[PDB]
């Protein structure tokens, strides 16, 4: 409960403690405006210090916390610093939440990388060495437009250190972005870099120079490597493709072949300056995100789709808002239509495509031990709540996929019907032409060319008539009740009416409440006898919520998703066969449309002076 000239803070409002100064929740005394006070009790060693802090006062930027003033505590004469209060916490705080247990959401990851790189660029423009970049050293405030604003705070932890040290600037940034991407750290021995400290350094130094992750699965065991994000990471493959190279080449200890800052700020800005176009491969039931600059063309856009789904350019037939897209190779990306996850561009290819659907990592979940270990129960509750939160994220993605298939199929049928009606238009164009050449030849009536041409027109109507029978049978399929009807799609799956996502999130909210309370029990050390009781019963309720939610996820979701997906393969096959027939019959209405007139403009018109 110390005080100062201005400002004042309570001692129970301690938010962070560490080397030298702690950080409290202070006020302004004259006003009730909140502040963050750095106490600085250990004023060891040594004018120059107040000057190297006076420069920190003037420096103003969106991605840094601001030092407002320095003051002297009343009773102890300790150098206290007032700073911008960040009510949301730090980047490590949001990485503690089970929603980010397997990685930040895609949009908020862009907010992190934007604000982090922008803040470090502004610091290097003034020459402020940070080096020790950490999620704890990255705070979060809410912007005036909601959103989020991340700000650096401490400049001028062993887990985020370069190999040359660990007892060189871009190493910490790579480990933080990987931690933010997948919700887990890279380079991990067996259960933290604790006693396996010598194991950790063996992982950090001597790296395949192209990988990003290292992890052993057993005690004193082997280390697996990978140059890609894991399957569990909830980040679009359209973003991992251009995010892997920057990580794999800044985490290389060889300073000869490591990105400088100018190249780091160049590749990162390239990522941030792009826009996203949502594309759902209907034939494969896979959603995608194309990260493409606003000045690029549609040709490179089709190439980026080929890089994800292996669909050949110019064979990619695009659907949007129930209509075909018919894009041009010169149109800029900033002129494309809007794209959301719930309104993505659908993609067919007229070729047989392997339907794979969504690929997610099975977890199988952890066990709860009857041991009363509080810190063990806290760390266990954090992992298991992130697991069921992963199942909710997968369940919402599988529901989106099913509903998007229903929309893309419902449009695709109404698109085939339009092409079917266009073929009928060209059919009657040949019919009326065939009628006006038959009744004209039969009106005028050696004479061998008369019967020859007449029987040739009889051959035209004979093939044209069987084309009509084949078309009306095709419509009999497109008609309700027959094949290719989008009737099964309204069944066999899950719908927002079933509210499976909400049935899982109510148990997820009960879990995260128990987990938040278990983390409070960690700070309280020993608990009261009654609080020990409720900690035990809620510990068992965590297992009951897990068994009930996970069973509802595997028996309602997934299982019905597999049935809807297995039947989607059948309808896709029958749809490709339908479009192959209707296209061939449409071509048959074009060559015989040229066979007439040829047998009308000529051969019926003779000459005479
Ligand atoms: C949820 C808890 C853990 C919380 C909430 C708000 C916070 O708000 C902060 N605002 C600051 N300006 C600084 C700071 N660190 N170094 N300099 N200022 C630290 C914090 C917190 O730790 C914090 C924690």
């Amino acid at each position: 409960m110390q005080s100062t000239s201005n400002h004042l803070w309570l001692l129970s409002d301690i938010l962070g403690q560490g080397a030298t100064a702690n950080v409290f929740r202070g006020r302004h005394k004259k006003t009730g405006d909140l502040f963050a006070i750095k106490v600085f009790n250990n004023i060891s060693f040594l004018d120059v210090q107040m000057r190297e802090f006076e420069v920190l006062k003037k420096l103003n930027h969106k991605n840094i916390v601001k030092l407002f003033a320095i003051e002297e505590e009343t009773t102890t004469r300790h150098k206290v610093l007032i700073m911008e209060f960040c009510p949301c916490g730090s980047l490590y705080t949001v990485l503690e939440e089970p929603s980010n247990a397997y990685g930040l959401p895609e949009s908020e990851f862009l907010i992190v990388l934007r604000d982090v790189v922008g803040g470090m660029n502004h610091l290097r423009e003034n020459g402020i060495v940070h080096r020790d970049i950490k999620p704890g050293n990255i705070m979060r405030v809410i912007g005036e437009d909601g959103q989020s604003v991340y700000k650096l705070t401490d400049f001028g932890t062993e887990e985020y250190l370069h190999p040359d040290m660990y007892e060189v600037d871009l190493w910490s940034i790579g480990v933080t972005f990987y931690h933010a991407a997948t919700g887990s750290l890279p380079f991990r021995p067996f259960e933290g870099p604790r006693r396996n400290k010598e194991v950790m350094y063996k992982i950090i130094t001597g790296k395949p120079s192209g990988a990003i992750s290292g992890v052993q699965k057993a005690e004193n065991g082997p280390i697996d490597w990978s140059g890609d994000m894991p399957v569990s990471c909830s980040l679009s493959r359209g973003l991992q493709v251009l995010l892997t190279p920057v990580l794999a080449n800044i985490l290389e200890a060889d300073q000869e072949k490591c990105w400088g800052f100018d190249q780091f700020f160049a590749e990162t800005s390239d990522i941030l300056h792009r826009m996203v176009i949502h594309v759902f491969s209907l034939q494969q039931m896979t959603a995608h995100k194309i990260y493409i600059h606003s000045y690029n063309t549609a040709t490179i856009f089709h190439e980026l789709v080929y890089k994800q789904t292996k669909i050949i350019s110019s064979n990619q037939e695009l659907i949007y808002e129930g209509r075909r897209l018919v894009l041009e190779p010169g149109r800029l990306a900033q002129h494309f239509p809007k794209t959301t996850e719930e309104n993505p561009i659908f993609v067919v290819s007229r070729e047989p495509l392997n339907t794979i659907g969504l690929i997610y990592e099975k977890i199988s979940l952890p066990k709860v031990h009857p041991r009363y270990d509080l810190d063990g129960d806290a760390s266990m509750a954090k992992a298991i709540t992130g697991v069921v939160c992963y199942a909710c994220r997968i369940a919402s993605t599988l529901l989106l996929y099913q509903e998007l298939m229903r929309k893309g199929i419902r449009w695709l049928i109404e698109l085939i019907k339009d092409d079917y009606n266009e073929t009928v238009h060209k059919k009657t164009e040949v019919v009326i032409t065939l009628d006006f050449c038959i009744r004209n030849i039969e009106k005028t009536v050696e004479l061998g060319e008369i019967s020859d041409i007449h029987t040739k027109l009889l051959r035209l109507s004979s093939s044209q008539g069987t084309i009509e029978t084949s078309l009306q049978d095709i419509d009999s399929r497109l008609s309700p009740g027959g094949s290719l009807a989008d009737a099964w799609a309204h069944q066999e799956g899950t719908h927002p009416k079933d509210r499976n996502v909400e049935k899982l999130q109510v148990l997820l909210n009960c879990m995260t409440e128990i987990y938040y309370q278990f983390k409070k029990d960690k700070a309280e050390r020993r608990l009261a006898y009654n609080e020990e009781q409720i900690h035990k019963f809620d510990k068992q309720k965590l297992y009951y919520h897990a068994t009930k939610a996970m069973t509802h996820f595997t028996d309602e979701c997934v299982k019905k998703y597999e049935a809807f997906l297995n039947k989607s393969e059948e309808w896709i096959r029958k749809m490709l066969h339908l479009r192959k027939q209707l296209l061939s019959l449409t071509n048959q209405c074009f060559d015989i449309e040229e066979e007439v007139s040829k047998y009308q403009e000529y051969t019926n018109e003779l000459q005479e002076t």
